[PDB]
DNA sequence: GGGGTGTGGTAGC
DNA sequence: ATCGCTACCACACCCC
């Protein structure tokens, strides 16, 4: 047990956090893409036709920790019994859930309270633990299985389990929906011997948005190709507005309030005006969902096909602490941003770079929300704040950042008995050069 | 035309 | 118990 104020409570809490371990696992994937083809070629052309495969684990988590499973959990079956992936018995996330949970109505990013009622007298849920290293290292058999296969131009990193990969067809060569259906179905079989066991759907498109739609058409463990001259009214029917990349609840909620609560993506698109859209969800918003409506991809989203290594580069550092938080005093306060600010100066030293602009955020309690929350140690209902500065000159040093930090705290006012979460950021990175004359 | 700030949404499981 | 991260885009609203 370790408490924000002791000194290992950042270790210990990123250690636990599958939260942290995506986000660390997608910025290392980015600095190997960056590392890997520093002397490669691999961006895409105006010239180059292509078609994108969009590669995911099913139920990654769940599947990894079952694959993994201690002894204790040897009679589970994947097949027959509802998994999810978990730390605790009551207000914990369900970070993944297998498909017989999801058969009984259980989803990602309920607490196991919740779930365990959606079940059936006599039928038990099984929580599994998290098990972080393992699922580094089905992922590091995923990389590797799709950069030897010799079939991608690009391999783009999303996520710890999810890829997007991009196959240039050169204008001699006549691609067939059998080509593309035998390539499915070598990754699906070579991911799966490759990581003993685990299961990838895969969307194949020419377009980024649209192979993204097919994925989730072609889940669980199947496979979907869907082009452009494919569409059809029966394709949109299927989706749910937020099953667009970029639309989550919140603009779900808009659209659904502007367009007099379209049901699928077939219902919007035959009721939406473009200014209409752009007037509910904003203006480069409502041009992506406009875009995509056609199954086109926007000019943001191209970026990474024609630059994928400035798009890679990291531009930001920060952590964002908003579970454990509760400090009794400012000085207690000021400690934990001390502790953090040596955390990303570490990072930072480790990238060879400096900042040149700093962010303090905090989140705390509602004026009507509860003292302690429903989930232990959560930050519950908040108001955000947040203050940046820009530094004189860019800078790694402790004494300027921590000190500057804890005065942007200060402005804040905030009493430390109210905080409920912080993140400390270096909004602007700048490169360390041999040249370091400066009067 | 250029610049700036704080705030909020989204994605991966 | 329980581990609600984090990079990036985009907006509203301020200034020359
Ligand atoms: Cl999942
Ligand atoms: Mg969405």
């Amino acid at each position: 047990i370790v408490a924000c104020d002791d000194p290992d409570f950042l270790t210990s809490y990123f250690a636990h956090s599958r939260l942290h371990h995506l986000s660390a696992w997608k910025a290392n994937l980015k600095d190997k893409f960056l590392n890997e083809n520093i002397h490669k070629y691999t961006k895409i052309t105006d010239k180059d036709t292509y078609i994108i495969f969009h590669i995911d684990f099913d139920c990654f988590f769940a599947t990894v920790a079952y694959l993994c499973r201690s002894s204790s959990f040897s009679a589970c079956d994947f097949k027959r019994d509802p998994i999810v992936v978990c730390h605790g018995t009551k207000n914990s996330d369900i970070a993944s859930c297998n498909y017989v949970a999801r058969s009984y109505g259980i989803k990602n990013g309920m607490w196991v309270s919740q779930a365990e009622k959606m079940l059936p007298n006599g039928i038990k849920l099984i929580s599994l633990p998290y098990t972080f290293e393992q699922f580094q290292l089905k992922s590091e058999a995923f990389y590797s299985t799709l950069k030897r296969l010799n079939i991608f131009n690009l391999i783009l990193p999303i996520s710890i389990d999810e890829a997007v990969c991009v196959r240039i067809i050169p204008d001699n060569i006549h691609n067939t929906n059998t080509l593309n259906a035998r390539l499915c179905e070598e990754i699906r079989q070579e991911i799966f011997q490759g990581t003993n066991g685990c299961t990838v759907s895969i969307g194949c498109s020419d377009s980024l948005v649209l192979a993204r739609l097919a994925l989730k058409m072609a889940k669980p463990n199947g496979y979907n190709i869907t082009f452009k001259s494919n569409l059809s009214e029966e394709f949109w029917s299927s989706f749910k507005l937020d099953d667009l990349p970029g639309v989550g609840h919140s603009t779900l909620s808009r659209l659904e309030s502007t367009f007099d609560s379209p049901h699928s993506l077939n219902d919007l698109r035959k009721r939406y005006t473009l200014d209409a859209l752009k007037a509910s969800v904003g203006s480069k918003l409502g041009m992506k969902i406009h875009l995509a409506l056609q199954g086109q991809d926007d000019e943001e989203s191209l970026k990474i096909l024609y630059d994928p290594k400035e798009v890679l580069q990291r531009k930001s550092l920060s952590i964002d602490i908003n579970w454990g938080i509760r400090f009794k005093n400012i000085t207690q306060v000021d400690l934990f941003i001390e502790r953090g600010c040596q955390y990303l100066l570490e990072k930072l030293n480790e990238i060879n770079k400096t900042t040149s602009q700093i962010t303090l955020k905090l989140m705390r309690r509602c004026k009507d929300a509860p003292i302690e929350p429903p989930k232990y140690m959560g930050m519950g209902r908040c108001d955000s704040f947040s203050r940046s500065s820009r530094l004189g000159i860019p800078t790694n040093e402790f004494g300027i950042i921590a000190t500057e930090m804890k005065s942007l705290y200060r402005t804040l006012g905030c009493p430390p008995m109210e905080l409920r979460g912080l993140a400390l950021q270096f909004n602007k990175l700048v490169d360390v050069g041999p040249d370091n004359n400066q009067l």
